[PDB]
This record gives C-alpha cells, structure tokens and sequence, in this order.
C-alpha cells in the first residue's frame, strides 16, 4: 500500500517567478543553486534545524550543494534585479 503522506516534510505546491529582490528571493537563489527548494529540504539533507546566518542581514553564510560541495555565499547582497527575473520562487 505504498506509503502515507509525509507529515514532517511538505512538498512544494507550485513554482512562481520573483518580481523583485527580497530575503525570500535572494535566499531561494542560494538554496535553489545548492539544489534545494527551501531551507526545509536543506535541513533534511543535513538533518539539522539551525542554518548558519549572519546577524548583519541574516543571509546564509554557506550551503552544501547537491554535489556534496560547500559553496560560500556573500552576505553583502549578491542577487541582482537580473537574478530576480532569472530566479524562481517556490510556494508551498
């Protein structure tokens, strides 16, 4: 009978396109690049709860990609309007 639906993990409802630059987008870009849809997917991979972030803005300091490689991110805003359009947004 296969397996019931997960209660600890929620799959994305749909995918939209970011309009402007916001912690929601910039973050999604970093995570999406790593191969994750959202922090939720990331946490499951490393089975954690807290993500390394800077107090200045609260951006992700580093994120491991799907290739098992650590990628350093620039807290000093890295996403530009050009990325907003190219960057997609996942909705649950």
């Amino acid at each position: 009978g296969s397996h019931m639906m997960a209660t600890s993990d929620v799959k994305p409802k749909s995918i939209s396109r970011a309009k402007k630059w916001s912690e929601e987008i910039e973050n999604l870009y970093r995570f999406q690049q790593a191969g994750y849809r959202d922090e939720i997917e990331y946490k499951q991979v490393k089975q954690v709860a807290m993500v390394d972030r800077w107090p200045e803005t609260g951006y992700v300091k580093k994120l491991q990609r799907r290739d098992n490689t650590f990628f350093y991110y620039n807290k000093e805003r890295e996403c530009e309007d050009k990325e907003v359009h190219k960057v997609k947004v996942y909705v649950y």
